[PDB]
């Protein structure tokens, strides 16, 4: 006999635990409780702070959310107005010395007039193609050239897209991207370029909401917050370090000993193989690949620079800087960093320069969030990454030399991306299966693995959709159908479903 | 205040009715009922009998079952291995003096060389055009002969499907169909013709199973038997007259009244309309192009005939015979038919001429099931339509002019097959929204109109899913995405779900 | 016994029947006789000259040889280097207040941007769909839109063209226009488009020579006066008014008599089969079509206008203009002209006006020569077509409203193209072999009615292979083989061959 | 001064020289004169006979004439009607124990019924892709492939091709074959595969003419037989040791010099440059291919067998048989063997045993002729091939083990194909040019090279083009354009000529 026993026990607190413990919660029928090694819950979508009060996020974190369900518990987190921001998808590629609006191919009006031909030849070879194709392409790299040409394919996707996943795109399966037909739109891209019309994907109705305080972090601490703490076990004194799944017993760093009947896990599936000692599912585990990633974090003094505007996040496909994506998160709530009456010293200028004068200066201050990718094809050295990112910031123009920056932020984070490879499904379905013929619902981004399904709403609909397949016999929509849940708008399931309202009478 | 009030009321006793029940007696949550005009359930899923003691299914009623959901109900009505018998699923096509076994493309070799060479030239044609083709037929027609060329759709899906749908091929939709690319295996079907093969697409893996007794109708009456009787009303006593959707009660034949939160409505959509004497909804509903059905049975004297053999089902694409379909329902149970000892006097010879002997003499016996459809471009003499039919078993050579009917039967039913025109989508995609915000999920074959997902477990789930999205908030997945449930194995939900296994502890 | 016998006769001292001659001079074997109704020779590659000194051809006449022979007779006729001039094939096309390059294609970035998406969007369409091709097209319509897409064919080629042929493009063939694949540069043309770049289809090797005297006219009395005058009958007394086929006798205006062995006619065949009295054939030539042209020339005072530059022949697919083609004729030769110190009073103003003075001023003066086409879908008033041409040249700014003109002429050419209609061929192929069987050579522009091989050089050697075949059993390449003779350059036959270097041993 | 002086000198007396001697004796212009190192005219088209009495023509000889002048040459030289036999073109490909039909694609029929399929499998694919073919073929194994697909490339033109030119398919150019698409007629192939047909592409208008008497060689012995004989010298005599290309000298054997102005050279180029001491020439026609040919001729005791019939020659792809081609001589006239009253011992018997009795009897006798092709990729053992052949003749059942053969014959031709290899025209146009700058026109079947071309017909007119060119500026069409002369009927060209026939009157 365990020293607890539920009925459904989650591990993990991040988005996608926290998804099946609110379903759990709203439900009421079986008992549950919920597990995470850290005292604040969010996992990945958690926020940090420097000394200076500068908050980062795990890197450029934007909610676009495609479930009515994730929105009532938001909603339900965080009821005010003045909870949230409002703003516009903005979002640039640096390429030859210009910011072109994303998608790059509708904008490269930008270009000189020779990249323009040589572009456009690209696609018009891609559009013939096309025509006559009668196969799918197999590999990302495949799915690049058929639908972009090799010209732009080589100025932006390719390198960009090493610059993230950390392997080459002839490595990626094609799949995640969605069931989009693999061909240019030859003559949109045509128009803008005889035009000399650039375009952006964003406006009016296409925008995000980011939480007023506490970063991406601030969501999932009030979300969190909804449930009974009782139910909860949130630190070291809820780390899972064995999982017996034969004797369906869960223990933890402490001691304790938790009988369930079934489980939701959401930490790494390679993780919760070592911590089942299962030696089968530890050899198939190593298998995936994933991307660490590498977060850091720049404070700077002064009002916004008119270069920087408005922008919100920002891709890097050249070789002049490490980081493939930067976030200028002061933009996403004025909370992210200090008021202007806050006194900072500076420690450095961006030319890597640091003054004598200890003198602490008022603001205002403005913040920049960069990312870098590491893998075993992409090895990042941890201890000259800040500067080599500063030096990133100076050469793509979005620091002046003489800028002053008054805080710093470098965090690394092992597990950050799962990679889609080649070989990626043929292992999850030696993995998931088998975890499931034991009672084990592994989901989330690293509890199943699937990038394509594997931001905040998927995750935490991942969760919910989990214990909905447990209790109700639910279709697990997100984990085998993400064409299908990504094409629509899911509207069905509520926070408050018929069963409550019938109950409640 | 009404003479009864339930949370959700259900009209309707066929399979989806009998599907939203089942659902809503295993959840056990929200109160609810159940009525039917007719005492015994089924709907069009019932069996009629003779007086002489031949059934009737309405037409041939063969099970295929997506979903496991469907399979435990059925189990559970019928658990004996007695209760059931299985079959191959063997069809062929009357064409040309053949029997050609299904699919008839596959087997044309049974035809005349010179009109093997047409058929293959024209699939040629087919097979070098789809190489090329960057649209999607907009028309059934154009579906069919992208599919098999000019040649084969001529000799059987052209002018089989007029029969069937009673109006042209060229006025139907074709996305019902499915997803499937419209191209030819040419390379099947000349290989077939090369080696003189024939194959149809049934073997021991392709069956179905059928009552034991009562013919469809018997799995229907005793899935019925597991509601709590106190739960329905069938016969006239549930016979619904009035809805009043403004104030959600429901008025029936005997004048009882039922108020409702929510109502599922499986009864033919345009009666729905009329009932609620809203006129907007009438003027669209008859706007719904369908044909009627008329079930022609015959039952003959004799041992089952060699040249019938283990035939199930059968298709008639030619001119010589009104029928579109016969079924040997006296394959599907020894019990569809009397025993071999009972007596019955011959009626008439298939030719039409008297008998030589009036008297009563045994059997055994055997069973043929009819149906020929009815529209407003293809009218039927009701007054001579049942020996139309027997001249066209006499022509189809399936009866010789001496065999002996012991047995006639023929029935006309109104709503028979909803039509996909090219129209449909456009007038439900104005009638469903209205009803739906109306607390009114209407479904069924004529609840909601859709042949593609228009079998009884179909049906069934339609009922099951609408109860589930009422009380549970999940997807109306068999209602909106047709191709979704057609394409997969739907296990998950069952009628034992987590949530019993859970309150019964 | 006729007046006179020969060999071989040649009927018509165009450049046709100048080609049979001087093939026959220089084989100087069967006896032979050439005979024409004008005491000028030259045919339609003659030159007028207005009493004010101002030359012009019988429209533009560009010479592009592809023969040896041909330059050898040429360069015998005309030796001296000041003989001659060298331009640059300068042209251009009239459009939208503009003066576009040719080929317009590939100079469409004079256009505004909208209408060049216009225009690149229809040839984006034309590239895919000639990527599946496989058929060829089978009207000149059809030829022109799959190499250009809509938008550029109704710009350029479509009305073009029936300015030109005055038949619409839809009503001829295209086998004329050679071997060509009918499909777009799609690349060139969007590169040009891109770069914002012109360029015409010339340069310093892509030139002409023409004659520094006479006009085109020179070139033929010059090659004519290398004949033995005694086989000559050039005038009055030289006009064929009979020809009896089955006596193989001609009859000349002056009731002179000949007598031939072989007949070689170069006078447009639908005459021939009038002077034959050959009911048969006068019903089969009426069969082909032809249009008539109107050559209008002007004489304008003043050096040569900076707009006008260097420009040698222009399109005018517009409808502001009758003509379909102008030539700025005093820029082939300085001779086409008075000199600047020959004094003229000016006749009109461009806009129609009186001038101030009517005493005669000096020059420099420059030429405009203009073609207007004619037919039965065409009509051409003959009383108002100079001033109409004059108000066109206002219309498309060659001329100010100031612009004083010193010099107008006009003439209508009954036999100016033979048209390449559909129907050309088939009733070719009926002609020719009839006549062929008499031992007629009919052969010409208007002998043999075929514009692709209608140039000056094809004429010539259509002369000379007629005659190579009587004597010496060679293959009419030039007259069957259209794309043979056009895709080479011809240097076998010579002046000088070896049968002439060994005679003279 | 050299001994002897012409205008033109023609080295070689086969058909190519012959042509070029019969066009010069027509011109009666330049003198001229004709040598051969053979007393016997003929070359390669000359006819050996067996101590026995067999003739054996250097493999199958069968004349298609393209041209009028041929024929006329052929008629003057056996005038009577006597003088020749007329014969279907009957052929056939041994394949899998059977004779199919040639063409081999159309007669598959014959074959086993899965591997039918396997052949329309493979076209199929052909098809499918030549739909969208939008490059030409670049090898002969290339077009094969894609003419015929996989399945049937294999059975024949793929193994047939490669014991015929002695190099792989791959190693040869593809232009040679004409300019017909590379694609299949799935119809017709399919079309006879399912009617069960086969069908030979011969009949009474498909037809050729072989001589009486003499073999294929008796036709240049007459045609040579018209020259006026002081202008031969044929024999030792007449054989060519030296070419002095700067001096225009020729020398000859017994120190003869023949002095020229213009030389048609026949004989094979790779010797021509050697004769000429050109370092150069030599370098370069050694990097042409040929291979040799084995001709083996077998006489056989009795009447001809039924299983051979009237089959004319016959291909054989397969390994059990060493030749590509046999002929049955012995169709081709009854005077290629001994009558039937000649008495002949029996040699050996087809088994390779000894006969039973050595005593001479009679007839009547038929006759074999095989092709064994021979080159540095595909050697031959000269010592067995004999033998070899005659064992082929049992493996493919033309011969019964106990036939009586009564003669054979065997010779090794050193040039006997020039093979079109990928390398050819690359050499040629360095070769042909360099020695046309030095007045030599090397033409024939190893003059020029070009197999195309190389078959008696085009041999005899490249001699007279030669002429016609150096005389009369003719273009020499065979010799630069094959697809052109074998396209059309050429009818121009005839031993009476205009020239002729204005000369006597």
């Amino acid at each position: 006999h365990p020293d607890i026993s539920v009925d459904v026990l989650v591990i993990g607190a991040g988005p996608t635990g926290l998804g099946a413990a609110k379903r759990l919660n709203q439900i009421d029928g079986p008992s549950w409780m919920i597990v995470d090694s850290n005292e604040t819950p969010g996992g990945l979508a958690s926020t940090d702070v420097t000394p200076e009060g500068f908050l980062y996020d795990v890197g450029g974190h934007v909610i676009f959310s495609h479930y009515k369900y994730f929105d009532d518990c938001l909603d339900e987190a965080l009821p005010k107005e003045d909870d949230w921001y409002t703003h516009q998808r903005i979002s640039y590629v640096r390429c030859q010395g210009q910011w072109v609006p994303y998608p790059f191919q509708n904008n490269i009006s930008m270009l000189p007039k020779e990249e323009q031909v040589k572009c456009i030849d690209g696609m018009i070879d891609a559009a013939l193609e096309a025509r006559v194709a009668n196969t799918k392409p197999k590999t990302f790299d495949e799915w690049i050239v058929r639908m972009m040409g090799t010209g732009i394919a080589d100025l932006f996707m390719r390198p960009y897209n090493f610059k993230v996943w950390a392997v080459p795109t002839t490595k990626m399966q094609c799949a995640w991207l969605g069931e989009r037909v693999a061909a240019p739109n030859l003559k949109a891209v045509t128009t803008n370029v005889i035009l000399g019309k650039t375009a952006g994907n964003w406006g009016p109705n296409a925008t995000f909401r980011f939480p007023a305080r506490g970063g991406t972090g601030g969501i999932w601490i009030a979300v969190a917050n909804t449930l009974p703490k009782e139910k909860t076990r949130f630190g070291e004194k809820g780390k899972v370090t064995k999982v017996n799944a034969n004797n369906k017993t869960v223990t933890l760093q402490d001691g304790t000993t938790i009988g369930y009947k079934k489980l939701v896990s959401t930490m790494a599936v390679d993780f919760l193989a070592e911590a089942m000692n299962d030696q089968e599912l530890v050899g198939l585990t190593k298998q995936l690949f994933y991307s660490s990633t590498h977060v850091i974090g720049v404070g700077v003094r002064g009002s916004r620079p008119e270069r920087i505007g408005d922008k919100c996040w920002l891709y890097f496909p050249e070789d002049n800087c490490p980081f493939y994506r930067a976030t200028i998160f002061s933009n996403y709530s004025p909370y992210n960093q200090p008021e202007a009456s806050a006194a900072l010293p500076t420690m450095q200028l961006a030319d890597g320069s640091r003054p004598q004068s200890t003198e602490a200066k008022e603001g205002p201050y403005w913040s920049i969030m960069l990312e870098v990718s590491e893998s075993s094809m992409k090895p990042v050295n941890q201890e000259t990454i800040l500067a080599d990112c500063i030096q990133g910031l100076v050469n793509t123009e979005m620091l002046k030399p003489t800028d002053e920056i008054v805080s710093t932020y470098h965090r690394r984070f092992d597990h950050g991306y799962p990679t889609p490879t080649l070989e990626r499904e043929g292992t999850l379905t030696q993995i998931l299966p088998k975890l499931q013929d034991k009672d084990i619902w592994s989901r989330g981004r690293f509890g199943s693995w699937r990038y394509e399904v594997g931001n905040q709403d998927h995750s935490f609909m991942l969760g919910v959709e989990a214990v909905d397949n447990i209790v109700n016999g639910a279709v697990e929509l997100t984990l085998n159908y993400p064409d299908f849940v990504n094409g629509r708008q899911n509207t069905e399931r509520r926070l408050v479903d018929g069963a409550q309202v019938f109950a409640k009478s």
